[PDB]
């Protein structure tokens, strides 16, 4: 109705409705933006001049703008929400959101002395746009730092935006792009404006979350054998003397190693295999050297996790691959060379119907001709590509992982599902950018050309809500004994788990998968 | 709405037009239901007089000093409230079911 | 009730209220540990309860 610096812009909401197939999740957060660079671009760059080898090399610009990323899922859910969700659902999909910023306060401190003080600054703006034509590098979906926090009592800083470019060495090439922020229309608000948008998302597969009942070469009936035969005896038998020879057999019950199949497992990119016991693994460092990397543009790049396979199979918990996983960190985890004991592996051991053992190879293949003078020769398949007739599973979605990732604009490409997982999409979320408008010192009396570079140390806070929309795959099974399901442990404990502890610091103790409830293949 | 700064040994206390406070009701009786304990902090009973108000904390099961399984945790910023600043008001009605009279 | 009263089903729902925390000066370098500093701030007002 009418807006000002008396009354308030919007309304706390943090909700979760549930009705039929749809369940819709709202939140709010409070976030404070700083300053930037002084309000400079800058031209960043890292290259072998000095200790970085030339894999690490890059170049491109830090804007003073910042962004919000609300893209892992536990900003929207909370733990008992994503509870509700995983149990009941087979698949679920996102719909549309919106997105509102309001009780926008700006501040501006001086520095006298020793003394420190803030007042409110009625006046200065906030400037705010959303690029829908995607026009910008999009930053979202590396999983960098900075999202909404988990729990809705904590305050957050709005990270920096910033991006690369094609480098050669610390050097730029002639294809380099520099992008000017301020050369868009955005939106200036004061203390009594607000903003918002909405955004409708395409259709996409759902995700699926369950794991089979069923393994990819046991669809067969036990009761009864094949029509088809297959050769099971190249020698006679019995005789002082054997001769080749040749037999056929039917496959049955007895022998299901041999039948006929329809199918294939997924592809295949070996890792290397790291136990999580210590002693048994070798004494040297292999982690770089012993990775698993793809080369591209004489650079060598570490293939982080690479694509979905199962962790270890049958009683192999102890079992990794090197980087094929997603490992997330433990409270207060130190950021380098933290202990085993400080973070949490994911585990995507339910696949392995499907998908083969990241540690183990594909198969098995002729290497030679045979004849009667020599013998036969085999040879084993490390890395895979795709064949007609094979079936994979996605990588698993996790309450800390990330929602959704920008499929890249190209010519073509093959199953386009992003291996940290999420869904792919061809038109993202529109990447949100918030910058505060610089306010000059006082300027000189005399005229001079140079730029101000003399501003007031300044900095804004305030409201920011998105609401999701999400659609649900039904549940609908005749299976007649319980389900696996997830459940908080029974046993007493020191601390509430997914709880604050007694300096009100919230933790996560676990990742939490989303494939409990079964189905058949 | 104030906000107060401590430079050595000065005290000033000044408006702050533009901060908020949040506010809201459970009227589905969805937290732990914390009144009826005669705990002191309600309103006085000499109209003239400025209270302060309480603050809001809830028990949970227990063995020993531990927790249980069962123990629940809830995050009061997970409701829909109400953010108001110095020109907004808030209210609400409520209507009491059939209750027997007190008999005096 | 045994401390005298009226027992009630649905009793007058309890109103909860707090201060919108509002942070001191962030760092100039992002970092993604939670703000745990703030301005000293409180707020007064005026309540009224009408019963019939």
């Amino acid at each position: 109705g009418a807006d000002g610096v008396g009354s308030s812009s919007g309304n706390w909401h943090c909700d979760s409705t549930w009705l039929g197939d749809r369940v819709i999740t709202t939140s709010t957060r409070t976030w404070a933006l700083p300053t930037y660079n002084n309000h400079l671009y800058k031209q960043i760059s890292n290259g072998t001049s000095g200790g970085a080898t030339n894999d690490n090399t890059y170049f491109g610009y830090s804007t003073p703008w910042g962004y919000f990323d609300f893209n892992r899922f536990h900003c929207h859910f909370s733990p008992r929400d994503w509870q509700r969700l995983i149990n009941n659902n087979w698949g679920f999909r996102p719909k549309r959101l919106s997105f509102k910023l309001f009780n926008i306060q700006v501040k501006e401190v001086t520095q006298n002395e020793g003394t420190k003080t803030i007042a409110n600054n009625l006046t200065s703006t906030i400037q705010v746009f959303t690029d829908s034509e995607y026009q910008l590098p999009y930053v979202l979906g590396s999983a960098h730092q900075g999202c909404l926090p988990p729990f809705p009592a904590d305050v957050f800083m709005i990270p920096q935006y910033g991006y690369l470019t094609l480098n050669n060495g610390s050097q730029a090439v002639g294809r380099s792009s520099f992008y000017c922020l301020e050369y868009f229309p955005s939106q200036m608000l004061r203390t009594g404006n607000n903003f918002q948008f909405t955004y409708t998302f395409e259709d996409v597969p759902f995700h699926s979350s369950y794991a089979h009942s069923q393994s990819l070469d046991r669809l067969m009936n036990p009761l009864i054998d094949q029509y088809l035969y297959y050769l099971s005896r190249t020698q006679t038998t019995g005789g002082t003397a054997n001769t080749q020879t040749l037999g056929f057999s039917q496959g049955g019950p007895n022998t299901m190693a041999n039948q006929a199949k329809n199918w294939l497992p997924g592809p295949c990119y070996r890792q290397q295999r790291v136990s999580t016991t210590t002693g048994q693994n070798n004494n040297s460092n292999f982690a770089w050297t012993a990775g698993t990397k793809y080369h591209l543009n004489g650079r060598n790049s570490l293939a982080n996790p690479g694509i979905a396979m199962a962790t270890h199979k049958d009683d192999e918990e102890r079992f990794f691959p090197s980087n094929g996983i997603l490992i997330f960190g433990k409270q207060n985890a130190a950021r380098d060379n933290a202990d085993y004991s400080d973070v949490m592996l994911t585990s995507e051991e339910e696949i392995k119907t499907t998908n083969p053992v990241a540690t183990e190879e594909y198969g098995i293949v002729a290497d030679n001709l045979q004849q009667q003078n020599t013998a036969p020769q085999i040879g084993t398949v490390n890395s895979q590509g795709a064949l007609p007739g094979m079936v994979w599973q996605n990588r698993d979605v996790y309450l800390q992982g990330p929602i959704w990732a920008k499929i890249p604009h190209t010519d073509g490409n093959f199953h386009p599902s992003p291996l940290m997982g999420g869904f792919g999409l061809k038109h993202p979320p529109p990447q949100i950018l918030i910058k505060n408008t610089p306010v000059p010192a006082d300027p000189p009396t005399t005229f001079n050309q140079s730029k101000l570079n003399s501003f007031i140390t300044q900095y804004s806070t305030g409201q920011v809500s998105v609401e999701i929309e999400w659609e649900l795959q039904k549940e609908n099974s005749k299976r007649w004994n319980p389900e696996i399901q997830y459940t908080s442990n029974y046993y007493k404990s020191t601390s509430v788990d997914f709880a604050v502890n007694t300096e009100g610091v919230y933790s996560e103790p676990r990742p939490i998968g989303t494939r409990y409830l079964t189905r058949n293949l």
